[PDB]
């Protein structure tokens, strides 16, 4: 029989879990707290149940109290409010008459009180009535039937296995604190939400190491530590060179200035918390030993490549001006046929004039040819899954370990600062070609807990835990980062600022962004847009498991409104090729006849679905997750010809490229990249994941079609309206045949040089006709030909070939 967990969640509040329930008594209810460091006893002044109570007044009085319907237990319009932990009340004014009521719990009729319906007569003229529910006894009162009934201010009687304790004094968060109750084995009290308080909130910009020729200063946040020492090493693998005591400083930080030139030195923090001492790599380290056994102190200036002072950012006026191309650094160039020398490395992106099979352009020259504006790199923040001494193992990188360090496996060497210079050279190279770089970042969880630097410095606090003391599984990977904790939020904010400032990155794709929370994303957006309003920010509006964060804060679709961030649009994705759960499901592009309305909603940049502005939707059909489109269409359309499947693939992407919003594509779709049907290729290796550049030679017509669509969008801002009002003003759907979508962009929309543009998607296996508005129309997109030039003129009516997109202009 034990207290199984205990948290200090406020200066004088402990949340304790018991291995079996108890009935609470007066005051302390048998609970004791001792500071085992000083021997001092701290009196428990109050003990209440921490379990929430959802008690709703139900009956035929519910409408009269503002509810939509009577007898409705799930209508929180008449939810009772907490007066004290053992007193819940609701007041409201009722018109004269006879009523009936109960109190229903937990939004159902499973449990309601009392035994029977209660009769209530409201006298002439009406009356304000108070309704009361007492958790300890399940008693239900109203102020008419029981005018001055007495209400308790004790939780005695309440049965619970989860208790909230109030303490007489605030314990020292660095001390060994214990809680016990009569008949229950004692447990340590771990500081948790107490650390949220302003006294433990450090707002300086100097966490980590700050290097100069004359001295390096170190600062780490460790508010519960009894001691922190700095361990300095003058070699990557050799024994400790110098061990130094750090000094307790502001708001739970420890600091130290070390005189001398520490360039290329290595270090660790040695942190003593309560009953144990461990070493940790600085979460703010900018470089590491091989495999991050140690942090490395470096001169960042010396890492800049030549010409870096001339580098210019690639951030357009609005996110709808980007065409985003997702690529993994290894996949891009690892194939023997890639024509790039630095195979699987950052530096492959610096190579001009590279050629593949049958003289196709590869590498950056291929990106240039294709017309995409922005490369989204799969994770390049240091992750755990690749041993840097074996840098050719394969991983996507969704297991981050050192957030402020470039992944070593993609550098020519993991030694020292080559990884910094080479990633900067990648970014520099792309910028020289007017291509931006968005980083896929994984702030929502770490590779593991307990052995993580976070848990070795401030036990559990960087992660979400439940009332049992277990790590919650928001990411699906065993843990989730607690952005509702101010210093954890600060860690993320400092990190994204560092990547923009030091590496000149142009934006971020937030893995499982819903988990980061609205308040956090608003702050990220505000801070980064203050640096550069053109920075583009977006991410996945879903989780990977049940999250500890309240649903009101999760950034699901609709929650991004007005924040200056976008969400991946799984509605248009499912509409294009079928629900993600069913491999054989068809969608609009591939034969399903029931998706027209979904597609129309995507065409208008989702402004009637979940966005306030078209910049808030990232439109797409595939990504690194699940199947490539070529593989997906083989699964859903196995009986269709190669030629028709090519048309379907092109059509799905044509919708993405011609819809209002932010178009995104999985890199390699323009050459029908195949994973051999793999639907989760995170560690599957190069035969599965690589860019096989022979497929660009094989499917050059497909590549050219994609390029022609992308260049058309780049040239025509009517496709890239920036507000909902512009879209409502300028975009009209035209009457068209069953299972087709046709629209017109009017009025030289958004400063287009074409007065009217018509687009029609025809997914059907026969040609379809469209009635045209008045005047002469110039065909610019017909069948396999898309461009700026006249393909012929028509009036009145026009035929759209099977499985294709028609584009006309006037």
């Amino acid at each position: 029989p034990s207290v199984s967990n205990a948290y200090l969640d406020d200066e004088k509040t402990v949340l304790a879990k018991l291995s079996m329930p108890m009935t609470l008594a007066d005051a302390a209810s048998g609970f004791t707290v001792i500071d085992k460091t000083t021997g001092e006893k701290i009196p428990v002044t109050s003990a209440v149940s921490a379990n929430p109570v959802t008690a709703v007044l139900v009956g035929d009085l519910q409408q009269a109290l503002g509810a939509a319907n009577n007898w409705s237990p799930d209508d929180d319009h008449t939810l009772l409010k907490k007066i004290n932990p053992n007193l819940y009340q609701l007041s409201g004014t009722l018109p004269a008459g006879t009523y009936q009521y109960k109190i229903a719990l937990d939004h159902s009729w499973n449990t309601s009180y009392p035994g029977n319906n209660v009769s209530l007569t409201v006298p002439e003229g009406g009356e304000k009535v108070t309704f009361t529910y007492i958790p300890s006894t399940n008693q239900v009162f109203d102020s008419v039937n029981h005018p001055n009934q007495a209400f308790p201010t004790s939780s005695a009687g309440v049965q619970t296995n989860l208790v909230q304790l109030t303490l007489a004094s605030a314990p020292d968060v660095t001390h060994n604190l214990d809680v016990a109750a009569d008949g229950y084995k004692a447990h340590n009290i771990l500081p948790r939400n107490v650390l949220n308080l302003p006294r433990y909130d450090y707002s300086g910009n100097d966490l980590g190491n700050v290097y100069s020729k004359d001295a390096t200063s170190f600062r780490v946040w460790a508010p519960t530590a009894s001691n922190v020492q700095l361990l300095l090493y003058n070699s990557e693998k050799g024994s400790i060179t110098k061990q130094l005591e750090m000094q307790k400083s502001d708001n739970g930080t420890w600091k130290l200035q070390v005189s001398g030139n520490l360039e290329n030195w290595y270090y660790l923090y040695q942190v003593t918390v309560n009953g144990t001492t461990q070493t940790a790599v600085d979460p703010y380290a900018r470089a590491i030993s091989v495999n991050a056994t140690r942090g490395m102190i470096v001169d960042l200036k010396a890492t800049d490549p030549a010409g870096w002072q001339g580098d210019h950012e690639q951030t357009p006026a609005n996110p709808v001006d980007e065409v985003i191309y997702e690529a993994h650094v290894r996949d891009f160039s690892i194939d023997a046929n890639s024509g790039m020398k630095n195979k699987g490395k950052y530096l492959a992106f610096t190579e001009h004039g590279t050629k593949g099979p049958d003289h196709v352009k590869t590498g950056i020259d291929s990106l240039k040819e294709l017309g995409i504006t922005t490369v989204q790199l799969q994770p390049v923040e240091e992750f755990n899954s690749i041993d840097e001494t074996q840098p050719d193992t394969y991983n996507w990188g969704y297991d981050p370990r050192n957030y402020n360090v470039p992944e070593g496996a993609y550098a020519t060497t993991p030694e020292g600062t080559a990884r910094i210079t080479e990633l900067k050279q990648l970014i520099q190279s792309l910028h020289q070609q007017r291509i931006g770089v968005n980083m896929d970042v994984v702030y929502n969880h770490t590779f593991d807990v307990m052995v993580s630097d976070f848990d070795k410095i401030v036990p559990q606090y960087y992660y979400r835990t439940d009332s049992n003391g277990n790590y919650t599984n928001g990411s699906g990977c065993g843990n989730e980062f607690a952005t509702e904790h101010p210093m954890a939020q600060k860690f993320v904010l400092d990190s994204v600022n560092y990547w923009v400032n030091e590496y000149h990155v142009d934006g971020f794709r937030f893995d499982l962004m819903a988990l980061l929370g609205k308040d956090t994303m608003a702050k990220i957006s505000n801070e980064l847009h203050a640096i550069n309003p053109g920075i583009v920010l977006y991410g996945e509006p879903w989780t990977g498991g049940t999250s500890g964060l309240s649903s009101d804060q999760l950034v699901t679709k609709g929650q991004q409104k007005g924040l200056g961030i976008g969400v991946f649009n799984d509605n248009i994705r499912n509409g294009l090729d079928g629900n993600v759960f069913d491999k054989t499901a068809q969608g609009f592009a591939t034969g399903d006849p029931n998706q027209v309305d979904v597609i129309k909603n995507g065409v208008i940049g989702s402004i009637q679905d979940f966005t306030s502005a078209p910049s808030e939707t990232i439109n797409y059909v595939t990504s690194h997750d699940n199947m490539t489109l070529w593989d997906k269409i083989l699964a859903s359309n196995p009986s269709d010809t190669e030629a028709d499947r090519i048309k379907m693939d092109e059509l799905a992407h044509a919708v993405v490229f011609t819809s209002q919003g932010v178009p995104f594509m999985q890199g390699g779709e323009e050459m029908l990249r195949t994973k051999g049907g793999n639907d989760n290729s995170y560690n599957a290796g190069d035969s599965v994941n690589q860019f096989d550049w022979s497929r660009k030679a094989q499917f050059k017509d497909v590549f050219d079609y994609f390029s022609s669509m992308i260049h058309l969008r780049n040239q025509h801002p009517a496709f890239r309206m920036t507000t909902a009002d512009q879209i409502k003003q300028n975009l009209t759907f035209l009457e068209s045949p069953t299972n087709t979508v046709a629209f017109e962009l009017k009025n030289y929309a958004n400063h287009d040089t074409w007065k009217n543009i018509i687009v029609m998607y025809n997914p059907n296996k026969t040609s379809q006709t469209l009635n045209l508005p008045s005047g002469d129309w110039t065909i610019v997109g017909l069948g396999d030909q898309i461009g700026e030039k006249s393909l012929g003129h028509v009036m009145g009516n026009v035929q759209v070939p099977a499985i294709s997109t028609l584009i006309l202009k006037q």
